[PDB]
């Protein structure tokens, strides 16, 4: 529980179990020993810079979801909201609901905007040991770079 003091590289990634857009439970620990995990926090479905960011993820998804890697997008929306958006947008990767308690996982990663009640645009790569290996927060206005995500992942083996 850290508001917006982003966790740093070398920290243990906080565990979570959240519902995806099809109401399945996704748990970060379940990847430990098996894949590196890209976590893409985003503020609000249907609006903002994050439509373009998630569209880049989509447009390069086989590079992020494979035998070595998984990608999970996280926001405060509940599953029905993420289902509709994912269907319209062509998103087939998990969108997870940090919905109730509201923003709890975003807060644990230090990427929550307490004033607005939404996640900031933070991104992490978690290795097979559960350790944060890459961390960023983008300041209002600048869009994240999906090429940098793939490069971070490629370095992890």
């Amino acid at each position: 529980p850290r508001g917006s003091h982003m966790l740093n590289v070398g920290a243990t990634a906080p565990d979570f179990t959240l519902r995806d857009q099809n109401q399945q439970l996704v748990t970060l620990r379940g990847y430990r020993g098996a894949k590196n995990v890209l976590l893409v926090f985003f503020p609000l479905a249907f609006t903002g810079i994050c439509q373009g960011e998630l569209d880049q993820l989509r447009d390069h998804l086989p590079e992020f979801e494979n035998d070595d890697s998984a990608a999970l997008a996280i926001s405060v929306g509940p599953p029905p909201t993420h289902k509709i958006w994912a269907t319209q947008s062509g998103f087939t990767f998990p969108l997870l609901s940090d919905f109730w308690p509201h923003g709890a996982v975003s807060q644990a990663y230090g990427v929550f905007n307490e004033q607005a009640g939404i996640a900031n645009r933070g991104t992490f790569v978690v290795d097979r040991s559960g350790i944060i290996r890459f961390a960023e927060m983008k300041q209002p206005g600048e869009v994240r770079d999906q090429r940098l995500w793939t490069d971070a992942l490629a370095a992890l083996t």
